[PDB]
This record gives structure tokens, sequence and C-alpha cells, in this order.
């Protein structure tokens, strides 16, 4: 089935800028991974935001919900920061307009542009999850699927975990 | 305290995915399993046992090699299996495994890479992530996971000139 | 001739840490480059500091000067941040105890662990400079050799330039 | 306003440094010059003109190939030259160039890589930086810059089994 990928920012997309003396959320790394993936099927990417997910407001989550509803596609990947991925995912789970879609959130604990990143694995795993899971909203990280309503980010473990 | 389960086992048979440069050869050999390098930085919740079966270019596989892969997969207790392999005779191995009654309750996915993981611009890491998800989520059967898609081995062939798996119409 | 490499930190050595939500100055990247360089000769690496060079004090520059004087070797590479590389280099140029040494400072505008970094090139170029230049103190960046006394960092160009 | 000079010219002749995977070949070919990829992110003050002479494994070089490299280097106006090349017959090309009176005023450095730049764990970027410095800083003559050292071609041989240039005692 056609997959629509929305990019909202996060650590996955961070890149170094000399002006900042550090990282900024940069161009979406999922486009760099899919460029070499030799894809057979119909996939397209849309930018929604370039924010660290710590910076997301309730107005941002509402805007993300409406944007995902602008896609006719029933299989959606949203790349996002991990720090408020649960808050977005739980918000999207409450939108009756998205009930027929499979919506998977993912991202990376280490930027794709930094050595030793989880990003490319996570993108492959999450694209499969978006194609194969039944309608609902899910987090695909750490090589497994999480139910947002029963998940939290454990900042001491650096992992999502059950509540 | 919650214990993270480990329901996937991976077997490695070689292929372009695992190729690495050797100075003594003036070229590539089939080297150490690249899937182990991808999983090292995947930040997995579980742990994945990785078992080496062979280190061959799949052009070099014989019927006896295919039979030996089938015996190893049938011995596994896990019902979710990823086999990394060369793409050139991946369909032959997948169709062979499909005919084995000892695999009937297992989800067995074959994958690899058209470009070595250790070469720049490789599909390998994406393919591993996709294929791990497919091994978890697909019903029992035998599948090829490549190009961000699932292929039925009976209805698929390798197009070597264009470096892709394609349907038989 | 034997080369002694001192690592003082800088952007070259930055690496991502989940706890920080960003980069820290991490393990010296020159050790990662030399591990695959297939070296023939005698080279050794010593850690001096893990600081962003913005954070260096006059006490730090004095301590760097004494540390370089602890090396018997007459060919020295000091990896360092670019923001106060001129201040360190000018300070070391004034130390009569270092007059017989060839001391080359280098680093990278982009961290070695980030994609698209100048670091490995810069390390190769700077190791040659440390071996081949006459006694003195030099900055080796941008594929050329700078005299510290006649150089400044241009933060608008992202380059060292003559004064 | 100050103008950054460009005193180095680079010539590319191929070698392991430039190898890249090709699916059609099921293996490596000598591809696009890797030195161009290193210089793209080097943040150079100048600009370096890069000129392709050949795309060969140096095992394949003939006397006529060596003569054609000499003519191209002698034509250059620059007196600082880096030639990227295969390591297997780098000494033969370097000793040949050494005997050419048209190069007597030039600093000519040959370099390459034991591992392709496009393979993980390559010496190539380091070697390019080192060799660019050597081409700038060394007196007129012909040199091999490898292993973080400068070699005199008349006193050097390639040890293929151990993947290194070494002195003749
Ligand atoms: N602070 C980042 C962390 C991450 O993405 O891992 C974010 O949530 O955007
Ligand atoms: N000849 C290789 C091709 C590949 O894996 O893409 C193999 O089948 O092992
Ligand atoms: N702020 C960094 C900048 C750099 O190294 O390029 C430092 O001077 O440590
Ligand atoms: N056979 C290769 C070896 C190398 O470059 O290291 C060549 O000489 O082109
Ligand atoms: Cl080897
Ligand atoms: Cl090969
Ligand atoms: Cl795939
Ligand atoms: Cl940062
Ligand atoms: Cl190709
Ligand atoms: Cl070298």
């Amino acid at each position: 089935s056609p997959l629509r990928i929305f990019t909202a920012g996060g650590t996955i997309d961070k890149d170094y800028r000399l002006e900042e003396n550090g990282l900024v959320v940069g161009d979406p790394f999922v486009a760099e991974v899919l460029k070499t993936a030799r894809l057979a099927g119909a996939v397209s990417i849309v930018a929604l935001s370039r924010k660290d997910s710590l910076d997301f407001t309730e107005a941002d989550r509402e805007a993300i919900g409406r944007a995902v509803g602008q896609a006719v596609e029933d299989h959606i990947l949203l790349t996002h920061g991990t720090d408020t991925m649960v808050e977005t995912a739980r918000y999207l789970g409450g939108l009756p307009e998205l009930a027929g879609k499979t919506v998977v959130l993912s991202g990376a604990m280490v930027p794709g542009r930094v050595g030793g990143s989880d990003a490319a694995f996570n993108i492959g795993f999450a694209c499969a999850a978006a194609l194969m899971l039944a309608p609902g909203v899910y987090i695909a990280m750490h090589g497994k699927v999480f139910d947002p309503a029963k998940t939290r980010k454990n900042r001491g473990l650096g992992r999502f975990e059950p509540i």
C-alpha cells in the first residue's frame, strides 16, 4: 500500500551548524535512508516541522493531527523526537478522523548524521510496521511495537518502556 | 520486573550484504555478518541470537547447502526467523524452504543487500530493520523482504541486470 | 621523526550524549583516524583536556604550554578547538622552552563523528606539517599553514584568515 | 582583497583508493576519484584542480600508461603535484617519473589507499591530507606518501602480503 511519511523533527534529524556551535534539527534523515533503499513501491515524504519534540505545544500536536488527516493514504510514518513522542501518539489516538489509518511514530536516540545511529534500522522497521499493522497509532522503536497508552519514555534507561 | 522477550533468531548465510575488502585478495570476500553490526547500534529492547550457517556468495550455493540451511532453521525453537543471504539465489533457497513441512509454523524471512553494508550508499541497514519487522509481524510462511516490500518466493524472480526482485506476470 | 599528539578537545572530538540532548567533547577523534592509517612510524597520543576551546582560561593555556614541554619529541600535533586556537598558538609561540619543537595545532570545523567532516583530512595534513615544518608554532587548517601571529578566526566565513 | 592561491594540481590514475561496488559486476570496479570526495568536505582555503588520467588497477599499468602519465604531469604549470594511484605498481610509476627531466622543478607525490575510500575503515582520507601537505612542503623530486611517512621510490618496495611499503635494506 502507498506509504506517506511526515517529518516533524527530533534527534534523528539533527545536524551540526558552525553558527550554533552545535546541533540544530536539520533536513529530514528519512530522505537520506530512503534514497539508497532501492524502493519498489509508492512512498512520499512531507515536511511538517523541524523542532526538538521538547518544544512542541498542544497547538503543534493539533496541527500534526490535522496534517496527518490531509493524507488520503492509510499507512503513515511520522518521524519525530522521542522526548514527547508519547504525548503526540496519545493525542493522535484520540482523533476519530484517523481511525482507519495505521500511524507509526519513530525517530532515533542518536542523530542519523552521527556515527553509531539507530536511525536507518528504525526507519526500515517503522516502514514495515506502518505497512503491516492494523489501524491504530503505534510507536516503533527498539525493534518492537509499543502501545502509546501503555508506554512511557524512561530518560534514565534511554528507552521507551511499558508504564 | 518486566523481562524483554527475545522471539527472533537470525541465521547468516553470506551474500553481498556481508562483503568486505581484503588486501590479500585485491578485492571483496564474504566477511563477518553485517546484520551483527546493524543490531549493535539498534538499541534493541530484546536481544537477538545470531547464528552463522555459511559465508558464501549465493551464486556458489548448491542443493546440499540449501538442505543444510533447511535443517538448521527447522531445529530453531523460535517461530520468527530472519536469514540473511545473497540476492542472486535467494529465490531458490526461499522456494526450497517453502516446501519443508518442519517450517510450517514459522515466519521465515530472507533478506540481504544489493550493495555491501561496508560500502557507502548501502541498502543493508534499512533492509535489516524492515526484515526484522516482517519476521515479527508476518503470518507463518516464507518471504523475501527487499525494496521496502514483501515478496512471495513462488511469484518472484531476481532481475540481475536491474538489481531488483520483480513479479512474474 | 617520532610524533607526539596532544588532545585538548574541540569540535573535532564532539559526540552525542542522550543525557545532554546534544553534543559533548568526547574521546579524541585523532585516535579513530590513526587506528586505520596503517602507520609505519613512531606516534603516540596523550589526553590533555576535553574542553570546548571557548572554555579555555589563561591558566589552561599555561598548563598546555608546560604539558607540551614534558614531551622529549621535537614534532608535536595538538588537536584543539578552533575558536581560541589562535590564542593558544600565540601563547605557545612565546615560550622559549618550545623553540626547538615543531608544534602544529589543528582540529575540525565539523565533528569527526558527524557526516561530512574535515577532521580526517585535517589530521593527515597536520601530521605531515608537524613532521616537515621547521621549528615554530603553526596552525594547519583548510589545507594550508598559518602563522599564528598573523592569523585570526573569521567566525562569519567559518575559516582562519590572515589579519 | 586577498586572493587564496591554488598551487597544487591533482591527477587521478585509479587504484584501490577509487574502487566502488557495481551490481552488474558482482564486485568492485575502479570508480570515480575518491580524492574529489575528500576535498569536497576539506574546507579548503584554495581550490584544487583535479584531472583524470586513467581509471585502472595499477596491476594493469603498462610502460605506455607510465609514459602517458609522465607527459601529462610535465605539461602541468603547477610545481606541486599529487598523483593518486594504485599501490601495487606505484613504485614502478614513481621510479619512471623520477627519470624524467621535465619534472626536475616539481614536487610530485604519489599516494593512494590500501582499502577503498568507499569501504569502511579506509586509510584514504588521512592519506590524502598527508599527501597534500607533502606535495606542498617537500622539495622538488618524486615521493611516495603512505603510512604517515615519505618514501624514496629508489629505496622502497611494496610488500603485498603485508599491505605496506617498506625499505630495501
Ligand atoms: N530531545 C529530542 C530527543 C530525541 O529525539 O531522541 C527530541 O525529542 O526531539
Ligand atoms: N552475488 C551476490 C549478490 C547479492 O547478494 O546482491 C550474492 O547473491 O551473494
Ligand atoms: N567551539 C569549538 C569550535 C571548533 O572547534 O570548531 C571549539 O573552539 O572547541
Ligand atoms: N591492486 C591495487 C592495490 C592498491 O591500490 O592498494 C592497485 O594497485 O591498484
Ligand atoms: Cl585485509
Ligand atoms: Cl571485488
Ligand atoms: Cl527492504
Ligand atoms: Cl549540540
Ligand atoms: Cl551499480
Ligand atoms: Cl599516509
